[PDB]
């Protein structure tokens, strides 16, 4: 049915999710194996939060800011832990 | 430079993410909208757990499951 149909879109979002936020790791290892051998940290905040503002901005909902604020929060976190 | 580069990529991804997010936030809303109509329950932990298993079988890294079960969980409790 109609929401039978809705989950399947739901699986498919889920799935480009999930090769986003990997494109995501893999970019930020690149970046963290430059850093280590130039000698530079690998925790930015000023970059953290120039990230979470332009993201606030263009948010197009449905989700409040401050849940956009808090999920990338959480994956700017997995980053750090990966690097 | 390189690293500036890459951020570049970092940044088109990141919107990417929040295109994504959104969509998904959409889409449960329209299935709450039916739910509700139909007399069904919203919080569905065992679906939860449905999404959480293919995801995890799926993963292709570089992240490790825990870290991929932990965000995704993040990403359904704020789409309550
Ligand atoms: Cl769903």
């Amino acid at each position: 049915e109609r929401i039978q149909a809705l989950r399947k879109e739901v699986d498919r979002v889920n799935r480009e999710i999930l090769r986003l936020l990997s494109e995501r790791g893999r970019l930020v290892q690149e970046i963290g194996r430059l850093q280590t051998e130039l000698g530079l940290p690998h925790y930015d905040p000023k970059r953290e939060e120039e990230m979470l503002a332009y993201l606030t901005a263009e948010n197009p909902g449905p989700f409040p800011d401050e849940t956009i604020r808090k999920l990338f929060k959480e994956i700017f976190k997995a980053s750090l832990d990966l690097e």
